[PDB]
Parts: structure tokens; sequence; C-alpha cells
């Protein structure tokens, strides 16, 4: 059973099976007075992993990597950030420290800086205009186009049709908007609807925070997210 909010303890990180060599990672945090969840992914590397995300924080990220160690054993190679806030760049100092290269697009790289945020270490190219994809080892990293952040990138792992949506993808249960104060409210559908056309096939679909479902969450976050301008 996918792990809830109430069951992981800040400072503590629990993996989650999706498919052979895919993961998702949980953790949990504050924000304005109240704990959340949140997502993120590791994906086989051949004899390395490839993390997406950190655990939101450098207490969670260290969690993160010791519960990879010793329920995986194979070591975390490369980390990308799918866009600059701190349920996503909290803990790359963690993972730089550790050996992990982290990697970032330009626009992330630089909207941490501003923020005052962690910033990871390369840049990634390819990644500019709303629709642009490149690979990055065993997967696909897609620019949709500005949503919940300017900046967010998806993740699509072929091997398995897993498509990790980030904080760009709502879950089901989900119905009111929440942390947009950096988002494009005007842009998020359409940026949404890139998504479905690129990844029609997708089996599986991670938000950025609760439960896993599949591309049904992407008409859902659509209707959340107008709901929101309307009034
Ligand atoms: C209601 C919460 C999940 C809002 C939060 S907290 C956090 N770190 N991210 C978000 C988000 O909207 O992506
Ligand atoms: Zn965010
Ligand atoms: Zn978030």
């Amino acid at each position: 059973e996918y792990p809830t909010v109430s069951e992981i303890p800040v400072g503590e990180v629990r993996l989650y099976q999706i498919a052979d060599g895919v993961w998702s990672h949980i953790a949990t945090q504050s924000f304005d007075g109240a704990v959340y969840p949140s997502n993120g992914l590791i994906v086989r590397d051949g004899d390395e992993l490839l993390l997406i995300d950190t655990a939101w924080g450098a207490k969670n990220t260290a969690a993160l990597l010791a519960e990879i160690e010793k329920q995986i054993g194979l070591p975390v190679t490369r980390a990308v950030s799918t866009h600059f806030h701190d349920d996503r760049v909290g803990g790359v100092d963690v993972l730089r420290a550790a050996g992990v290269a982290t990697y970032a697009s330009p626009s992330t790289r630089r909207l941490a800086e501003v923020e005052g945020n962690e910033i990871p270490t390369h840049s990634l190219e390819g990644l500019s205009s709303s629709g642009d994809a490149v690979r990055f080892g065993p997967v696909e990293l897609f620019y949709p186009g500005a949503a919940h952040s300017t900046d967010n990138l998806v993740v699509y792992v072929p091997s398995a049709s897993v498509l990790y949506g980030g904080c760009a993808i709502y879950e089901l249960s989900r119905t009111s908007a929440g942390n947009v104060a950096d988002a494009d409210l005007a842009e998020w559908p359409t940026s949404i609807e890139r998504i479905q056309q690129h990844y029609p096939e997708a089996q599986f679909v991670i938000p950025g925070h609760g439960l896993p479902g599949g591309l049904d969450l992407l008409k859902h976050t659509t209707n959340v997210v107008k709901a929101h301008t309307n009034r």
C-alpha cells in the first residue's frame, strides 16, 4: 500500500516499488504550519541509480540515501531536480557531499539562486522551450511549459511507462490549488496538454505530492487549476 502522510514521521523516507527498477521515494515536511508528503523517483541506471528530486530538505535527503543503501544497495550517481523549490533542490548540498552529481535546467539553477535555495551543480541543455525533450540515462526529461512553476520538468521512464509529473500534477484527492505563488495559472492547462500529447501511453502517473494514479490525474489537475482561476 502506498504510504500516506500520517505514516511517515518528518525525517524518515519510504521507498515504494513501482516497477522493476523504478521506485518512488516519499518523505514529509512542514510548510506554512502543516506537514505534507512529497514524492520523487529512483530509476536503475545500469549498475547505478538516477535520482529524481531530493526528499525535501537536508535531513530527509540524508535519510533517503541511507534508505537507498539499505534497500537497494547501488550508488546514486546522478540527480535531477525538476524545479527550484525546496522539495526538489532542498538537500542538493547533502547529495553533492555524498558524491552525487546534481543536475537541473539553467532556469531552475537561476531561480534557485534568486530564491536563496540550494543550486544543482550541472546545467541540463536542450530544455529551454515548451515541448523540448532530452534523454538522460534511463529516462526522458520533458519541459511542458510553465505551470506550477515556470521551470517545472516532468520525467518519463520508457522501460516501465512511468510518468513522474512532479508538482505540476496533483493527486486525485486534492481539490484546492495551494502553493501557487510561483505558478502560471493561465499557462498550466496548456502545459498539461503537452504532457498528454507526448506521453499518451503512460501507465503510472506520480504527482509531486500524494498517491499515484494514471493519466486521469492530468485532466484532474486542469480542473483544480481552473477552479482557482474562475474565482
Ligand atoms: C498542499 C501542499 C502539498 C502544497 C505544497 S507543499 C510543497 N513543498 N509543495 C507543494 C505544492 O503545491 O507542490
Ligand atoms: Zn514547487
Ligand atoms: Zn511541491
